[PDB]
């Protein structure tokens, strides 16, 4: 099993025991790490972050101490939106240009690929034929660094991709069985299935149903998703099941209305180390746990929730993580991939559970813990 896991270019920015830097990675712990994000300029990529060759190179120097440790570089993300891919696949000149530059790039900074993370082809402003130009682009890169690996002389650059885990959003973006022959991994995003803009508490990565989940609901958990991918083409062995190390919180509309599906009234309160709105990370929700939060289990979901006061928050802990994981093997898919590993509780302060918990039981669980960890000759 692969266990992949990003690490975020603006964790450098939290406070005190927030901060988290490439070398606060232990380059044991994962088998692939994911650098995000990369940019865009000009049909080329780019950094983002004023320091991020610098970073760049702590990042990639983890292979320095761990042999076996391969690196990807993340373009997009979320908050990139859909316009500067859908005018880079627009032209076949517009691809050439932007795929030499990633090999170019690439090779410069010393990741041994690129993950791409577009939300989404077809949705969020991107036009139907991006469908296919993304299947086209992936294709004409995958090609591109089979040529590059022979006339250099290297190992091949890798080319994966961080995909909807949305029905709707699936079925406007991707052509999956032609896509799955070029990409060398598929990073499904099984997480964010639920938030506070469907007005009642949901959990962020459930990995079954809820009795109450009728019709297109039925669809928000990891195992529908994962076998929607599989049953239109994706082969298994290169499906990569989505892990977060963070939640989703909410303001309750009855604070003694604290089960799943009560009413909220809006997103919960941003951290006081990653400062994102309705968002905790692991080691933020542990504190929300100390400070004498009620402990919930959603218990046909098989992942945790807790509440205190007008506060709820649904998210996954080591319990989850290693069901999960169970689950993952007996389905046989390619691995794990976790957002984020500064999300995680790296300092093991905050939780008492050990340095990263959450990604440790999943080394554990997916065979790991006997791994090679030495230096490269
Ligand atoms: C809100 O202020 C903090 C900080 O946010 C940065 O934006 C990122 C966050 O909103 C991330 N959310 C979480 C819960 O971590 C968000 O994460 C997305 C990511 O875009 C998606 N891609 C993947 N994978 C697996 C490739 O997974 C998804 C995750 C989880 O939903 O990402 C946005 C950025 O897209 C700000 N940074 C940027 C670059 O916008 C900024 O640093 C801000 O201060």
């Amino acid at each position: 099993y692969q266990l992949t896991c990003y690490f975020t270019n603006w964790a450098q920015y939290r406070p005190g025991l927030g901060r988290f830097m490439p070398d606060d990675i232990n380059p044991c712990l994962c088998t692939h790490l994911i650098y995000a994000f990369a940019g865009m300029q000009n049909n080329e990529i780019t950094t983002i972050e004023w320091n991020d060759v610098t970073l760049y190179q702590a990042f990639n120097g983890l292979k320095n101490k761990n042999s076996q440790l391969k690196t990807l570089l993340a373009i997009g993300g979320w908050n990139f939106g859909t316009a500067p891919f859908t005018a880079m696949v627009s032209t076949p000149e517009n691809r050439q240009t932007f795929i030499t530059s990633v090999i170019k790039f690439l090779r410069q900074y010393e990741f041994d690929g690129l993950d791409f993370d577009w939300e989404y082809p077809g949705s969020r402003g991107s036009p139907p034929q991006d469908k296919h130009l993304f299947t086209v682009l992936v294709q004409e890169m995958r090609e591109a660094f089979e040529q590059e690996a022979k006339q250099i002389n290297k190992p091949r650059l890798m080319v994966t991709a961080a995909v909807a885990a949305g029905i709707s959003n699936i079925q406007s973006g991707y052509e999956i069985p032609q896509l799955s022959q070029y990409l060398d991994y598929i990073h499904v995003m099984t997480y964010d299935l639920h938030g506070s803009w469907e007005g009642y508490t949901g959990e962020n990565s459930p990995l079954y149903k809820y009795p109450t989940d009728t019709g297109s609901n039925a669809y928000l958990n990891v195992d529908y998703v994962m076998n929607y991918w599989k049953d239109n083409g994706a082969p298994a062995e290169k499906l990569i099941v989505g892990f977060p190390t963070y939640g989703h919180n909410f303001i309750l509309s009855n604070p003694s209305n604290t089960g799943i599906g009560a009413p909220t009234s809006g997103a919960g309160p941003a951290g006081p180390y990653a400062k994102e709105s309705g968002i905790w990370a692991y080691y933020e929700i542990c504190t929300f746990l100390k400070n004498g939060a009620t402990q919930g289990w959603d218990a046909p979901q098989e992942v945790p929730y807790a509440y205190q006061g007008n506060v709820w928050v649904g998210y996954d802990n080591v319990k989850s993580f290693d069901i999960k994981a169970q689950w993952l093997k007996h389905n046989k898919f390619g691995g794990a991939m976790v957002w984020a590993i500064d999300l995680d509780d790296f300092t093991g302060t905050f939780c008492n559970q050990g340095k990263f918990p959450l990604i440790s039981t999943l080394k554990k669980a997916l065979g790991l813990q006997s791994a090679s960890c030495t230096a490269p000759a």
